[PDB]
Formats: C-alpha cells, structure tokens, sequence
C-alpha cells in the first residue's frame, strides 16, 4: 500500500495553455504555474512538477526530471510541438522516462489532431527506445468544456480519461518506505520567515519536524541540523506536516544554507545519492582579449582578469559550460553545449561594456575505446521546394546523411540529416541566404561515434586585408570594389590586419583603402564567426564587430609560411 504515488513532470509551449489544463485538472479533484501542483483524485495523489522556459541550462529542467517517473507533453491541436521544447523533452527520454501526450484545444477552429499526432511522433527520434514510442498514450482534451478523451470526437464529460492516464502509465516512485531518511535535494526556495527552503523527492524513510540530520554534499563533506518545518504540498499551496515519506516531495526548512545534490540523511545512516547532469560541452571556442589598434576604445572592460572572472561567473548559472586558462594567459578556452550558446556568452558580454575577440568555433573531439570520436546531431530542415536540391548537395557537402524528406503537400519540405556537428557549424548563416530566408533549421544533439574521414568545405574566397590605419577614402574603394565586395564604406576607421571585404578570389590580398558606391556587405556577430578562418578572429565591441587577421601586419603572415 501507499504507492498511489503518481510524480509527473509536465512539458508545454508557454501559448499552449499548460496553466489552463492543470487548474482544470485542479477543480475537478478532491483537493505561473506553481513549481509544484499536489492533486488529489480518489486515493490518488498527483504531483505535478513544472518544468523552466525553452532558455534554462542551468540543470533545472535535469533536476526536475531527477524527482519525477514520467513527462506530461502538452500539445496544441493546431500548432503541433513546437521546437522550443525538444530539450526537455530530450532530457526527459535520457532519463529513461515515458510520456504522456496530451493533445489540447481540440475544439479551436482549424485543429488537426491526427496530422500533430503525427508531428509528434516524428519529434520523437530523439532517439527515443521503441519503449517509449510505442504505446505513449494520447489523451485529447478541451479545456474549455474541461472535458477529455481517447477520441476528439468521442470525448468524455470531464477530465477523467486523463486522470486515468496518468494512473495507468505512470510508474509508482522507486522508493523504500522502511528504510533510514535520504532526500536530495533537487530545488531551492526561499521566504523572508522562513528561510532557505529545501526540495526533493524523498528516496527512502519519513521525516518530521525537529528531527535530526545530517546533511552530506557531493564531494563527502558532512554537517549535522535539525529539520524545522516539513512543508508538503497541497494544491498550489505548501503546508506543514508532521510527517512527509518516501515518494513525497516536499519542502525542508531549517537545515541551513542546502545547496542541490546535497542529501539529507538520518543521522544513523549517512549516505550520499549520486549527483547527475553531466552535460558535456561539445564546441569549443577561444575568449581573447582585444589586441587590436582601436583596444579599449568602444569596450570599457578590456583586461585579462575581468574576462576570466566573468567567464568564471556564467559557470554557476551554467554547467554545460567550461572555461579553460591557455598558456597565452590573454587568451581563454570557452566550450559550450552548440556554437549559439556562446554566442549568446558574447553578445550580452558585449552589452556588458566587454571589448573582446574570438576564434572560429570548432568541435570538441573525444577518445573513446582507442577510437577518435567527434559529436554528431540530428537535423530537421523545413524549406521551399525551390530550395530543395540545393540545400540537400549543401549538407551532403558537410558529411550529412539523409535520413528522411517528407513534402508539404502545399509546397514545402522537411528534411532529417544525421550530421557531426563539424559540418553543421556556421551552416545556418549560408542556409538561411541560400533559402532566402524561408528556410527552418533545428538542431538536436544525438551522440558521438567515429569521426567522418575527411574535412568540410574551406572558405572558398580569400580575404582583402588593409594595409595601413586610417580613416577609408572612397576614392580608393571604389577600386577595390573591381576585386570583391567590401564590408565599409565612406570614412570608415580602419586598422592594419583589418579584414575590409571579400577577395572576388581565393587567396588573400593587401589593399590600400586610404588612398558612387555598391552598399558594404554588414555582417551580424553569427554571420561573422561563419566567415572566419582558422588564422583569423572576430573582434567585438558593444557598438562594433569587426574582422582581422591574427597575425596583423603582412609580415608577420608571410613568415608563419
């Protein structure tokens, strides 16, 4: 007994009314979202655990999959899934969990919930077992009327056929009632009367008030405190109880300053559970600071300390994140989960006031089994069939393997590439001119394997390179717009090393653009860390991107050949 225990995670486009159907599921018991829903069906209880925004890498959504035994994916009838939630729901699947679709807003105007059905089944090769593909159980329901269903269009007169869907398919926690109290803790909360709040899914035992703990963090270390309050869940609310088990997730209050993963224990029996999100970086990327001519002059944070302690600051609200000292100690090696996460590292550090440059972003390979091993991903391409042929050579070109294209029927396409992340890096900046604009790419990562033979496509165009600094005269670009297109234009302050435009050919040319004009080509901080090579960086500024050589004068380029 007592394993009426039904812990869910739930999984929502935040237009897809996941609010809407929890307060129905709420009104129809016998009990923002909040962090946790404790419902009450017959002798049932039913938690269900919210989880973050599409933009959350700090192990919340991990921590919450930690505490829960399966996923509650809610769809709109119209839209389908929607791509902001393929992490978590990737994140779901590696915890080995099933899910439970929930198809909502059957009744809106235009719903098409055979075609999302399909939508999101086809979302699912996340790679997901045949367990967790097969036979996941669809429940349709309105809102609205608060009425569910196995069939949109033989619902029942209430939300009951979710209830039972959830009592059926999700499996009771993994718990031991008799055992010493151990709990986790998987999230932190706090209230100005009550202190730092403790949560987690009690994995063994019970715990009252005032009992004696002991708390022992990730690495072995141990302190001794006395619990205060044992806050479980009821409702939208929490409520002290003077007894919380094994199953429940609940709130602890008096125990101190808890970090997560650490586990509280009894006392008699003190034993550690194992922490989890070990999301690996698989794109690295060097963080330099800015040794150019125009250094410090747009950019009020400039030095090497300053840099290394801001990177050494996105650590704590990021763990797919690393940071790396070089032994050029102006110079640091920053690896992210893709090439967008550090993008988005550099482009509010340059609202921040930073002045900085960076390399072209390159995979991180990995030895596995004397094997050299690079990250592949899954991609999903949505364009016009005019764009059909010619995305498809694009991505053969970058070692893609074509697993599925499936046409609109209305004139688009979706294709699926298996690709090792090698020759998906800066694709999307030449995808979306090539698809002149209408083209769709997502990105999901799959696994590593053995490296491709081979490389990518190189920079086919060689580079126009200044020659000196100064102001850039139109008299002269003028006539370096007979060798390739330019990236300024009139009166433009320039530095030598400076890359200036894009040579018509393949190697690199100094120019002279000091010595009536086609539109420069302005390139955003993406389509500039394509552009660039192995030998070249991409300078950044709060107000300015430029590009450069790495070796500034022609001299020293030479030499280094």
């Amino acid at each position: 007994m007592i394993e009426k225990l039904r812990n869910i995670a739930i999984i929502a486009h935040v237009d897809h009314g996941k609010t809407t159907l929890v307060d129905k599921l709420l009104q129809q018991s016998g009990t923002i979202l909040a962090k946790n829903t404790a419902i009450k069906w017959n002798d049932y209880r039913i938690n269900i655990v919210d989880t973050p925004g599409h933009a959350d890498f700090g192990g919340e959504v991990e921590r919450v999959m930690s505490m829960v035994d399966s996923v509650l994916l809610v769809v709109d009838a119209f839209d389908g899934p929607m791509p902001q939630t393929r992490f978590v729901t990737k994140k779901a699947f590696a915890y080995g969990l099933k899910p439970i679709v929930v198809i909502n807003k059957v009744d809106r105007p235009g719903a098409r919930p055979d075609w999302v059905v399909d939508q999101v089944f086809d979302l699912f090769v996340n790679l997901d077992a045949t367990d967790e593909q097969l036979d996941f159980p669809i429940v349709y329901a309105s809102a609205l009327n608060g009425i569910a269903g196995l069939d949109h269009e033989d619902m029942a007169e209430d939300m009951t056929p979710l209830y039972q869907a959830i009592v059926d398919h999700v499996p009771a926690p993994d718990v031991d009632l008799d055992g010493p109290f151990q709990m986790q803790i998987s999230q932190l909360d706090y209230n100005s009367y009550v202190g730092v709040i403790g949560i987690g899914r009690i994995k063994r035992g019970k715990v009252k008030p005032n009992q004696q703990v002991t708390i022992i963090d990730s690495e072995g270390k141990t302190r001794n405190a006395k619990v205060g309050k044992v806050l479980g869940h009821l409702g939208l609310e929490r409520i002290e109880t003077d007894l919380a088990e094994a199953g429940d997730i609940v709130a602890i209050t008096g125990l101190g300053e808890l970090n997560i993963s650490d586990t509280v224990c009894d006392t008699q029996n003190v034993e550690a559970l194992p922490a989890l999100s070990v999301d690996e970086p698989t794109v690295s990327m060097f963080f330099c600071v800015n040794t150019s001519p125009f250094c410090g002059k747009e950019g009020k944070f400039v030095t090497s300390r300053q840099i290394l302690d801001r990177l050494n600051k996105e650590l704590v609200h990021n763990v797919a994140l690393r940071v790396e000292e070089t032994e050029d100690a102006d110079a640091f090696r920053v690896s992210g989960r893709g090439e967008l996460h550090l993008s988005v590292l550099i482009e509010n550090m340059r609202r921040e006031g930073f002045e900085l440059a960076v390399s072209r972003p390159k995979v991180i390979f990995r030895e596995i089994d004397g094997r050299k091993q690079e990250p592949y991903e899954n991609v999903t391409l949505d364009v016009e069939e005019q764009h059909q042929g010619s995305v498809m050579q694009a991505l053969g070109e970058r070692k893609g393997d074509l697993k599925n294209m499936n046409p609109d029927g209305k004139g688009r396409v979706r294709l699926d590439y298996v690709i090792p992340s090698r020759g998906l890096i800066g694709f999307r900046s030449e995808f979306m001119t090539m698809t002149s604009g209408t083209g769709l790419l997502y990105s999901t990562f799959s696994h590593y394997d053995d490296v491709r033979p081979g490389e990518v496509g190189q920079r086919q165009n060689g580079v126009l390179i200044s020659n000196g600094q100064g102001k850039a005269v139109a008299f002269a670009l003028f006539g370096l717009q007979d060798r390739g297109k330019l990236f300024l234009g009139h009166g433009a302050e320039v530095y030598e090393g400076q890359i200036i435009g894009i040579h018509s050919r393949s190697n690199d040319l100094t120019v002279n653009c000091l010595t009536v004009l086609v539109p420069p080509i302005r390139m955003t901080l993406e389509q500039a860390l394509e552009f660039i090579d192995d030998d070249e960086l991409v300078e950044v500024t709060p107000t300015s991107i430029r590009i450069r050589k790495r070796h500034l004068t022609e001299n020293d380029r030479r030499r280094a050949n």
